[PDB]
């Protein structure tokens, strides 16, 4: 009666490469994150270490629910190496090992920059589709948190 | 101090038209429930497993979401109604055909009705959203859910 | 030596249709039930929120229960919203904001309606298929705890 | 390579936003507790059980404002003194309440909870809709609580 | 160097000790017998509350009763717990028969939940005079009952 | 339409019969805590430790019987003077008991329960199958029990 | 006073036919749970995983079974054989085939074997029924789980 | 035989029981509300396990308020925890606004919960007089409070 | 750079034989374990009862353990009856009823066999593929862990 | 309003306190270390119930001198939980080397449950003065160690 | 007393040959971890959802061995690098293929790459068993873990 | 049928070197627990934790080789004499130290406890493989937390 007939959401290119750009350095900042989460050496290691796994946990369900949404409208992800490395607007992890200190710093810049492609992209993506732009939100608050838990050691009041 | 001194502070009331677009969304949420178990019981072939799996997880959502789009209507001081008769008067979703059904043809099927219903709340979100964002927000989670699970079981039926 | 050769239940339609009946009042009764859950209002209504929820659990599984039971012994249910209205023994549940009294005794009626459609069919599905009967042994047992769980709320003494 | 070579700061305003919030969200959480402890009469029991519900919400929600807050360079303050001083939630009142009374009471007091949430959200919204996100989230649960709590008292 | 060279025998309750744990028992077995009876036979407005709170008293009383008696095997004491010295021993008022209003199952309840912490009230100096290690456990239990009692009683309360 | 326009009520004997099982199930139980309490002995803690899950299975048991009474508008009696007064198991003694007596003793007032629900197993049938499905899940628990006790007795 | 005055109450035991008619049961169930772990391991092909999987569910619920029925041999004085030899000598499902094979003859095969089990419960049922109804009950439980997992594994084969 | 056949009231506490638990009640309050501020604004080395340890004593002090509270509840006492009397009769010293160091947090915190702990010991006696059960739960607090103390002290601690 | 291209361990088939041998022991035991859980009797029959189990268990995950090693490695586990009976060389287990101190020793025995096999096998299996040897070694540590905590009861000191 | 202006000094324990504390701590390792012995040792009739038995003990003593020590901490003492200050000064019995049957085990470990207990209850009245919050800590130990001296001695008792 | 003296004792350090072996472990690994993620999403067709799930738990262990591994080389004061630049530049692994892939393509290439991650560790086993038993132990897991994967990935296209 | 129709044995040296391990196990976990409650300064709270984690690895691990030594027929010996009296780790100081000199001190003697087993290894792994596989265990788990905890110490 209200019942339509079988004869049945269409998302932009673009708007999927919005989702990559967002992708690439959710993937980056989990790489960057294990990275730390091993080499970090120094005061307050444990700590360092055990919040950096935290961030990479979130980071990585992150970079699942944007890749899986690409998917659910029928995008397509690129999380391989060679693309993360070539296309990830983070800054690239120093090697060897690095005192908690620079850690914090380097880390909390990273996810920054995360954080400001999410913002980059916000107004085009929420503008196309508001339900993509529910979990940019929530990227957003949670990769803000954990900056917000990481920088707070380097503070001094 | 600051304490406001009413002794009654009303809550937001939703208007009718809101709570009309948050009733279509709920018969909608409530017949893919319905169908997603016959679906259930009823697919056989290649990959039974798989699907019979996948539809009771569709079946589970559809069941949450149902339950908090009735329950926000509650909240807003609107009235549900998901009873059978009228669900089958006014779901927007084709029907579900009889018997059992080959695996290609429950997904074909299930992946249509799930675009039936995130089509619907799609519809009414400009409107429930310029009412009251924070149904919106419940709506946000509702499309994302539905197309998840559309991509989850379309994909068995895409090829190369 | 005991071993059998390859060339290896058969219920009879009516069978089949008999559990169909029971399929579509547990069906109802699940629906009614999440009516009853959001519309009852009044005193105690938090009891039978609660209460009514659980009913619907029963309900839920109980017909999955059902359902899967058809189709192991390759019957077919059918637990579509047109066949659950048209043929559905239960009273119609009253549309609206009920009053917990009001939905206490219109939700008894109901399952007490349900289990009355199993106790039915129960000596001619028990005859054809003891392990059938087992099951509607447990569904006649937890829907009638339901019924004296949910009608004591208006029980004067 | 498109790596680049950095510091969301609230405004002022944004951070206060969000400071309102905060206390009515804390003294609705003490004000639950309140009624939780005092509360008698028919149906003490249910009323007892989902005003810790509403209590756990509020004290989670309490939090992730605060926490929200401290992301964006704002400073949080949920003192005993600045709640009690500039909660804009009409005072619940002392020693034992009827169930009907704490339905009542509660009911208004979480919609006054709300009302700040719905009051400010579009000024948040328009600097920060990933901060709406939450206050969505809040306006949501608080409002069913004030659901569950008040249909008690309804008459038909 | 500081190592005993001793068998070492354990502490063993006097009678009197026995004694008073014994009448905690049979009351606390009294207490979760007739939380049981209420469970099953309470009706009327708000039955699910009672429903559902009578048996978290039950629960308690049970573990409550096993405490006390294993508290009394520890201590080289022998607990009576069967039916007919509980019926024969309880300070407990008898429950009433069949079923019964949620208003009624209230205070009888209350009374008795009063009864049996009033029993563990009036033995309680002298079991903390010989064992301040079982007054403990008497402490949690005084506390748990009480609180049972305000969460049961506070239905009938009209303010 | 199929949708009709509704009150199973027991007869007194099937209620009465359902008595008899709830009275020896709580007796039962009551017996196994006084045998887990008291036992003494070689293998102490397997007595001790089966025992307890013994009355765990009596006492979810004597709910599910005692609820099935009420949801067929039966009244249950499980008060202490009404179980000493009219159970059938055997009294079991006072006192520390060896784990060998312990053994003997239980195995035999388990087995006066089954026996109990063996008796009045057909007229419950034949008026009521869903409510003998219970007593087929008691009657298997249960007769599990006993040769989980009684086996530690066992000669070769 | 009702109480009973006999020193020694013994149990209910079991005739040797009876005890005979869930021997039967019991090897059954074990050349089931036998048979299941070969196809759960040697299956290879189409929808490989579904199977599999569903294949460990059928021996966790075979492997319960056995244990239940022969206890329940033992609650009534009866004495279970589920040794190998005896379960290779007196079991009645056709024997498992060697080496891998596929998806879908695993399901036909497995199919054709939970059938051959539930047949023996079917069987023996009215026997042990007209001695012990609460042992019936038991066999209840277990035709439904199995025919359950029939259907579960069979319905990968079933065409349209 | 020695069934009572008594209504049989409850124990119930005196005013100054009353009062007693009610100085109790508003410090742990007080100091919940100061915990989580303190985990909120807390900045600089060690953040993490300052954050993480404040939430613990947050948590405890929320539960040991509810024990409190529903206590004097058992005991027809009427316990009040709203925002201005806390405010207005709480003994801990105010704690201070805005970002607070991990090493002023930490002294901060310890002086707080000292206080904490300093009313509970300050009524213990006047409590165990009359109700040792009660007594019971406040050496639970006590043991739980200490030992968030020394959790967070040590962080200053320099040998 | 590093990479590969695309045209990508061989284990032979007396490896194969070498697990086989191990995979009937274990489910022989398995077999035999659960048979002394159902007709042991007399002192300690709970204990007993008990830890029958927890050894039935562990052989059971053992033999998963082994036969889907082999699958790994490409080669085929036979598990059935006959096979199992015909080539497995565990004394076979008496029938009837057995007392606790028979069964103790009996399954001590059964054990040992089993673990002998493994023992037997492990250098031409370790010489091979250590990672396969990995798994013996857990399962060395676990039968005679299991060994030890059932002949104990035994033991005269 | 009410608010203390001072730092607040936390309760700390006396020289007398800490030395009581501290024996019932080495006590306590000592019969977790015994324990463990008898777990691993124990040959004989019955193995497997005394061997689970044994773990649960060592678990409580464990759990128990944890306690302790932490109880020291927060009172400002200083624990000493070394191998050597253990088998210097815990006044347990030796537990003899090497395989011992299961009847042996009950008797030792029985007798060196014991010998922990009497040491708990030998500091006891002089703790419970300067501190009933660390008197209730010992309360709860020496009901769980005499719950297990019941739980292991019953094994050889022969009635 | 048997106590040493010395109040400076040091840990077992790692050789540069030693620690280049187990990085090279690692970025095989992580590779592994990251291709295993793109199939999971890109995958579509016959089997779909089983592919998809399986190559969840691959990616799971791959990430546990990854972070045993460079854990490993932090124990043994050895600095592991697994930036994405490093894993790219570094990785044996022949690439994955971009957009979408079907079911029997992805079992193909996911095996290869599998087998490829496994070949890296039994190349490198022998050098680090000869230093260090220890870690040869944790290579061990990780070999039967991952094999363990090829098996349950690969059976999808194996025929009869 | 290849049925058969059976005693592996420990020899004295075995079970010395499994004994030798047990007992810097023990003092491992011992001085881990002193670390554990008397550490205080800058990062207690990290170390203090760590500190219970590294206990609860060395606490599993000698309920473990002791267990293997029943196995195989030997006697373990972990009374607190003998783990005094035959222990090669360095002895901890009493009373309170601060969180730099913990970290020094606590990874010593889990390198001591390391190096014991590595000491064994190749005896043990020559008699019985099976045995060493649990010792690799032990290695990697051990020099795992002196990795954890000494970090904390690193300059740069
Ligand atoms: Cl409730
Ligand atoms: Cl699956
Ligand atoms: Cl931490
Ligand atoms: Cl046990
Ligand atoms: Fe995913
Ligand atoms: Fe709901
Ligand atoms: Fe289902
Ligand atoms: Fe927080
Ligand atoms: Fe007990
Ligand atoms: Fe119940
Ligand atoms: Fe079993
Ligand atoms: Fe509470
Ligand atoms: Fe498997
Ligand atoms: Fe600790
Ligand atoms: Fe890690
Ligand atoms: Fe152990
Ligand atoms: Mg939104
Ligand atoms: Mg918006
Ligand atoms: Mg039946
Ligand atoms: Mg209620
Ligand atoms: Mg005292
Ligand atoms: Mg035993
Ligand atoms: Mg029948
Ligand atoms: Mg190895
Ligand atoms: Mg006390
Ligand atoms: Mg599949
Ligand atoms: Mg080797
Ligand atoms: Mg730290």
């Amino acid at each position: 009666s209200a019942r339509r007939t079988e004869s049945i959401f269409h998302a932009t290119p673009e708007f999927g490469g919005n989702l990559q750009k967002v992708l690439v350095d959710l993937i980056e900042l989990s790489l960057q994150g294990k990275q730390a989460h091993w080499n970090v050496v120094g005061s307050n290691f444990r700590d360092l270490h055990l919040q950096l796994d935290e961030l990479v946990d979130f980071a990585r369900e992150g970079s699942d629910t944007i890749a899986e949404r690409m998917r659910a409208l029928d995008a397509v992800p690129d999380g391989r190496s060679d693309t993360v490395a070539a296309t990830t607007t983070l800054p690239e992890f120093p090697a060897f090992e690095r005192s908690t200190a620079d850690v914090v710093d380097l880390i909390t810049t990273r996810i920054n920059a995360t954080v400001d492609t999410i913002r980059r992209v916000h107004d085009a993506v929420d503008a196309e589709d508001p339900s993509t732009a529910h979990l940019l939100h929530g990227l957003i608050d949670g990769l803000e948190k954990q900056a917000w838990l990481i920088r707070s050691e380097n503070r001094k009041v």
